[PDB]
């Protein structure tokens, strides 16, 4: 029933063939690929028993779901073509987390976010997260369902929703990588290797699946002990930018007991 | 024959649960277990087949062997209640990577540090078999009795002196301590925008996974190599809310930059 919604995919880059392909052995017609250069919409569509085009008139007006993965300047360009002579019911929907489901108000009454949050090639999505915005509470319910036909993450969220996920990637990757950094660098001081935090590194990533952070979360900055943290600050003086960080961090910790 | 090491746990938090549960699995005899609290005390001798008292004058004298894992705070109050009518021969070893091994001389003749380095919870359980496990000990046949049974636990058991330990715990404090907080962070957020955590952890295992083949310095990506100042005023904008969090934002984003 679901599987039998009628699918066009607008642009045919890594993305959008990792989607049709899941899309498609998930039992969805892909009716049509639409590429800006030849070889890519054929090779696409030859895929996932599709026919292929080049030219935006010719796009098949009459399927339930659109799925445009085309770049910023390109999707830009081209929106006004991507929309003539789309059926009502065409639901339309852009796989770029960094555009505003608004891109598409006055042009079509149907239409949303579909952002895959991918952490790299070919990518099976069943842990694959999902964010999800419609038009209408009707059209995010199908657009979840669609997703949830390929993955066991799929969510409700808005543009300052899915800015925060950015903003969380750059503690959870960014700064996380920086203490391993900072790690190597006091490591490197004291000439010792620094192959035994690799241990440390797994097992504190491996037991946040289980545990939440909060819980998981150990040492000297919890009870803030400061026999332990006055000790360590003073290791650190010879570098007090990287003191201070150990005080605000341990406060940080300290401050959710 | 080492197996048969009677074994008393002066008390019983994160640590100490999985190194008696590790110790239990391995056929060590664990024969009580002391802490402050009743219901930590219980709950750890339950599973490891256990007496247990909350009183240190209980504390059985006839064991070789007492893992002391306590705050410093109950230390001193508590050393010499810990240490009195203990046979000669019994070594007194703690387990805190900051705490120097000399806390122990004049009190026992026989003392040492026993350190398990790695994040331990009650909650979750963990392979010894990849935790470096360092040893101090005050003499070198007491050294290789506590080498000795860690090694039947780890393959990474390594000598090292307070003075190393000291340094590997600060590392550690970095590498373990203040990453977790980070995901706590991020899933604080996440939380204020209705969003669960768990779409955090793919890029928690990559994240780790990086600096098995790469320096984390080569590893490092994001907006504060280049100090993007759009993302990261946008980034310090959304943190408006909380000033401290939106000052380690700053701070950690600077310091990546200056590296
Ligand atoms: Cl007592």
């Amino acid at each position: 029933s679901i599987e039998d919604t009628p699918i066009v995919l607008i642009g045919a880059g890594n993305l959008a063939t990792n989607l049709a392909k899941a899309l498609y052995r998930k039992g969805f017609r892909i009716v049509q690929v639409y590429s800006r250069t030849e070889e890519s919409a054929r090779e696409l569509a030859q895929k996932v028993e599709a026919e292929y085009t080049t030219d935006l008139a010719e796009v098949n007006p009459y399927a339930k779901l659109y799925i445009v993965s085309l770049k910023d300047s390109a999707f830009a360009e081209l929106l006004q073509g991507i929309v003539e002579g789309k059926r009502e019911e065409a639901l339309m929907v852009h796989t770029a987390g960094s555009i505003p489901m608004n891109v598409w108000e006055g042009h079509v009454p149907h239409y949303g976010v579909f952002y895959p949050m991918q952490t790299f090639r070919e990518v099976d999505f069943k842990e694959i997260p999902f964010f999800i915005e419609a038009s209408s509470t009707e059209d995010a319910a199908f657009l979840k369902a669609i997703a949830s036909t390929l993955s066991n993450r799929v969510y409700d969220a808005d543009s300052e929703q899915r800015k925060s996920l950015h903003l969380a990637a750059v503690f959870t990757c960014n700064f996380t990588n920086h203490m391993y950094a900072l790690a190597a660098e006091l490591l490197k001081k004291y000439n010792l290797p620094f192959d035994v935090m690799l241990p440390l590194i797994d097992e504190t990533a491996r037991k946040v699946h289980e545990l939440e952070p909060k819980t998981a979360q150990t040492g000297p900055a919890i009870r803030y002990d400061e026999n332990v943290i006055g000790n360590h600050l003073r290791m650190l003086a010879d570098d007090p930018a990287m003191q201070r960080l150990y005080e605000l961090l341990s406060r940080s910790i300290h401050e959710r007991q």
